[PDB]
């Protein structure tokens, strides 16, 4: 059976799908990671060293942007790995990159405000859910922050890559939003770092564990958990497991 993949280059290259439009490509000992219609964001991710660096780009006759990247050799990070200095430093580099911020803006991205976000929580809802949305409305007064930055928004450990060359990368940048840094820092510390270590983690990151941070973080991790159960209402398997994860999260925040 033919594989619908003849937009290409060189017949001496193995090509097969590998998230998104991801195909690998092999010839001699050179592997590439190829993507169809990637965002102009990718150029800045490569220049900043966040993802494996670009190798070439070709604009198709239709106008498809085909990009080749170094194919990284290594492994995903395990949850045990998420407390290392390198994870905190790379996340700090994303959160302070004015060049990444500049691209997202040029691409027409809304600064993401907890106001409009809490409104989007339209869920249909168990009793624990009702008390959850209470906590979010009765703390909106304290979840403000003026300096919005690039956030990746799915900082799950499987999106972190580690190379045999001692390079660390963070990938999958479709949910990139302009938002409060807490929107990433919260889910990361809550899920993978024991709270006696939070202040030392944030010191590697380069941020003091202030009291607006404790509230902002708890707000968005709770907000994240509720918007995830919401999603499984369209499925019915991980919906009954998220609730148990929300139950524990609720206990930690009074
Ligand atoms: N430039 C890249 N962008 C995104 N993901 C990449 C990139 N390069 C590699 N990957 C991912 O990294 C993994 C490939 O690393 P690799 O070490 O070859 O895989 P492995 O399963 O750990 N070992 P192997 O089974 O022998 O191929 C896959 O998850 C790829 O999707």
């Amino acid at each position: 059976l033919n594989i619908d993949m003849n937009w290409l280059l060189g017949s001496d290259w193995e090509i097969f799908p590998a998230t998104g439009d991801a195909y690998y490509a092999k010839h001699n000992g050179q592997q590439l990671f190829l993507k169809r219609n990637s965002s102009p964001f990718l150029a800045v991710l490569s220049a900043e060293g966040i993802v494996p660096k670009l190798v070439w780009t070709k604009r198709m006759e239709n106008g498809d942007v085909i990009t080749a990247q170094h194919w990284m050799t290594g492994r995903e990070l395990k949850p045990k790995d998420m407390s290392g200095r390198p994870v905190a430093e790379l996340l700090r580099k994303i959160h302070t990159s004015k060049a990444l911020l500049d691209m997202l803006k040029r691409l027409g991205k809304e600064p993401l405000n907890p106001g409009a976000l809490l409104s989007q929580l339209k869920q249909q809802s168990s009793p624990l859910i009702q008390e959850g949305i209470k906590y979010l409305e009765e703390h909106l007064h304290e979840v403000h922050f003026g300096e919005k930055v690039v956030c990746h928004c799915d900082v799950n450990h499987n999106n972190w890559l580690l190379s045999e060359d001692n390079q660390l990368y963070l990938i999958d940048w479709d949910g990139a939003m302009i938002a409060d840094p807490a929107m990433d820092l919260g889910p990361l510390l809550y899920h993978y770092v024991e709270k006696p270590a939070w202040e030392s983690w944030l010191s590697m990151y380069g941020i003091e564990l202030t009291e607006s941070l404790r509230l902002r973080m708890a707000w968005y991790v709770l907000s994240e958990t509720i918007t995830f159960i919401a999603w499984h209402k369209a499925n019915d398997k991980e919906f009954h497991d998220a609730m148990e994860e929300l139950h524990i999260l609720m206990k930690r925040i009074v």
